């Protein structure tokens, strides 16, 4: 069953949350498929980004985050555990000190909180993928 | 009626052709949806493509050509005559020289030829659009 893309929720997080998202690359990654995840202070979609994970399928990953409606410093990994043609797994686990974004079960992309947790109030998961499974931790 | 997106589709095209697509971003302009038109020389994804065209709503606009699955010189475009949360309606015409792409009835970018024309056997349009037409002129 594949949930809507964009995909938008309300949330909250704290330290010990999990946010995962099971979903798949809608073409090959010859072709540059991205997937953006973008934890909100707001429901509002011009919200402020508190963690915003853009993913380069093939290529590499962007993080940064979006405050009073700026873009602020821009962080690169070129980490690239994504398999081409395959569904992943995404785990974001919140930290006391950062989120940590686990792929198919071992982290590979951490960013320290700039806007603290407690403002995240929604997640939008959007671009060229299709979507199973979008879950908060209880 | 929305059409399915990624869009793919069979074409022919020669001197005179027009590729009519219309289409509206999924999100407000402030989160940079994007769009991508792909003219590839085969069916499969991953065949050369003599006209690729990415639109950065309210940034940019970029086009190249993948030739022998290689990416050549990037070109860049800050003509933005798209409007945030409308619909829009490009118009890509075959001139014998170069492809001219229209946004709502005017020409905003020029791409000149690199792959002949009659190399081109299918178009892609993906990304963050939803798509109400896809004409191929008869």
């Amino acid at each position: 069953s594949l949930l809507s893309v964009p995909h938008t929720e309300s949330v909250s997080l704290s330290t010990g949350s999990t946010v995962t998202i099971k979903g798949r690359p809608l073409v090959c990654f010859f072709n540059e498929p991205h997937l953006q995840v973008d934890f909100h202070t707001e429901m509002k979609e011009d919200s402020d980004i508190a963690f915003h994970f853009q993913v380069y399928f093939g290529n590499r990953v962007v993080m940064n985050s979006r405050e009073f409606k700026i873009w602020k410093e821009e962080v690169e990994s070129k980490n690239m555990p994504f398999q081409d043609g395959q569904e992943f797994e995404l785990s974001i686990l919140v930290l006391e000190d950062k989120y940590q974004v686990m792929v198919n079960g071992q982290a590979y992309y951490n960013f320290n909180h700039r806007i603290p947790v407690s403002s995240v109030k929604m997640v939008q998961v959007w671009r060229d993928i299709s979507l199973t499974k979008f879950n908060v931790s209880n």
